[PDB]
């Protein structure tokens, strides 16, 4: 089984812009539609597209970052676990 968390307010607000629906999501379902808010905004660099600008958007403050990589998996796993209700 999977463990179902639950977004804090803004990273809810960002998912549900994304089309999620619900209140609670597993770690995959949470970064599924992170991953798609993040197209949705064209937010990822035009040369290097795993990276992504977190400067002009509110995944910005979110986060707490001004760029990283989709690659950073333990780094974007961090900053999940500080919105969620705990
Ligand atoms: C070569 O360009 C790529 C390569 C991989 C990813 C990626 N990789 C996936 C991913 C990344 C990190 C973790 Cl911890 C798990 C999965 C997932 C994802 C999930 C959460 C966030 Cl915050 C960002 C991206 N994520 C994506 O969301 N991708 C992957 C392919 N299909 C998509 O719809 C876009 C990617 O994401 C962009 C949105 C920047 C771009």
């Amino acid at each position: 089984m999977e463990k179902l968390v639950q977004p804090t307010p803004l990273l809810l607000s960002l998912l549900k812009s994304a089309g999620a629906q619900k209140e609670t999501f597993t770690m995959k379902e949470v970064l599924y539609h992170l991953g798609q808010y993040i197209m949705a905004k064209q937010l990822y660099d035009e040369k290097q597209q795993h990276i992504v600008h977190c400067s002009n958007d509110p995944l910005g403050e979110l986060f707490g970052v001004q760029e990283f990589s989709v690659k950073e998996h333990r780094r974007i796993y961090a900053m999940i676990s500080r919105n969620l209700v705990s």
